[PDB]
């Protein structure tokens, strides 16, 4: 009955003069702490989003708890009568930038109605810093560079939400996990699609890679041991949407929906994936919070991979909330305080009127696997 005992659990946003919607939970493993990033609306609903606030905690290894501090906004992260949302952090390892990618969309102009109208509007941006965040660059619409002639063949389409991934290939690629609307009948609806865009020149230039299976939503990806990207989407279907990928994010193949992991009836809910070394034959494996309800967005769970990416292998989950619990993050932290891996969650949780950090390790989650 009870949640799961964590090493923390603290709200980090609250409704207020606005409503804080879609984290976004980046790990700065130099600095041993955490960016949280999440939408300001002036009210719940989409159409309201305005600017992405950030707070920065900085975890701290005596007492194994994360201090946040007051919550600012990425001013930068937005362009002229547009609204920002959806933010997907980043943070390349070698050129020490850090990396916000958002959507800015004109007016409250819905995303209903560029699907309804076949018309995108969508602008694709996104803000540098190389001071942790302390002062954002001017913000950077990558719609030409990234898209451009397939900016007419989508009704619309969104990046991430959540952290982003740099690659340890031969050349530490970026890899931005997204999703299109894309027109493929002229009577027929648009159906959306997982997809990452590639960036090898450290951010310089991008590149659309291929699709995967069509009706995926919002997605995350991760990497693991010849060295493979598992990505996890979000399907209108009954369950989770995964396939894999052996080129670097430019093609996903193997895409099956994983029944182990549920999903709300509707069009689903976002969730998020991350891989972390194995405690022992696989390098990596992998952990993964979604709501565990099936009618509904409540009781927030988290799952285990240990032989990823075997779908199968996929473990049942461990209640880290109990109530609804909505759009989530998650971030590996390295080694925690009891010498297991280390986990950052956060979680929209109350309705949407407060967004909720988690810390927890694996020996707390999954203590079986010991
Ligand atoms: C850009 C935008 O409106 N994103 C919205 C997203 C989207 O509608 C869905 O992924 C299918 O397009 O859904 C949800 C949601 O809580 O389910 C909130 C997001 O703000």
């Amino acid at each position: 009955m009870a949640s799961l005992p964590v090493l923390q659990k603290e709200s980090v946003f609250q409704s207020g003069a606005h409503a804080y919607r879609i984290p976004a939970l980046l790990y700065l493993p130099g600095q041993q702490s955490l960016l949280a990033f999440a939408e300001q609306r002036a009210s719940k609903k989409d159409e309201h989003a305005e600017l992405i606030v950030l707070r920065r905690g900085d975890y701290d290894a005596p007492t194994h708890q994360v201090q946040w501090q007051a919550q600012e906004v990425v001013a930068q992260a937005r362009l002229d009568g547009h609204r920002s949302m959806n933010p997907c952090p980043l943070y390349d390892a070698q050129t020490g930038t850090l990396f916000l990618f958002f959507i800015a969309i004109p007016g409250q102009v819905t995303e209903q109605q560029q699907l309804e109208t076949r018309a995108n509007v969508t602008r694709l941006c996104q803000v540098t810093s190389t001071d942790h965040g302390r002062t954002w660059s001017s913000p950077r619409d990558l719609t030409d560079a990234a898209i451009g002639p397939a900016y007419r063949e989508w009704s619309t389409f969104a990046v991430g939400p959540g952290h982003c991934l740099q690659l340890n290939d031969r050349a530490r690629s970026l890899v931005v996990p997204a999703y299109a609307y894309r027109k493929l009948h002229p009577i027929q609806r648009p159906i959306p699609s997982a997809f990452c865009f590639l960036s090898h020149d450290h951010g310089r230039t991008w590149a659309r890679g291929h699709f995967v299976a069509q009706d995926t939503l919002e997605c995350q990806v991760a990497e693991v041991e010849q060295r493979v990207v598992t990505l996890n989407a979000r399907s209108h279907l009954r369950a989770r949407v995964q396939a894999q990928s052996t080129n670097d994010g430019l093609d996903f193949q193997e895409s099956q929906l994983v029944k182990k992991l549920v999903e709300p009836p509707p069009q689903g809910c976002q969730g998020s994936v991350i891989s972390f070394p194995s405690p022992r034959s696989p390098a990596q494996w992998l952990l993964y919070t979604h709501p565990t309800h099936s009618w509904q967005r409540a009781d927030l769970g988290a799952y285990l991979n240990p032989r990823p990416p075997a779908p199968e292998a996929w473990s049942e989950p461990v209640l880290l909330a109990k109530g609804s619990c909505a759009y989530s993050d998650l971030q590996s932290m390295g080694t925690g305080p009891d010498g297991s891996p280390l986990f950052g969650c956060l979680y929209e949780a109350n309705d949407y009127e407060e967004i909720v950090f988690l810390m927890f390790t694996l020996k707390q989650a999954f203590p079986a696997e010991y």
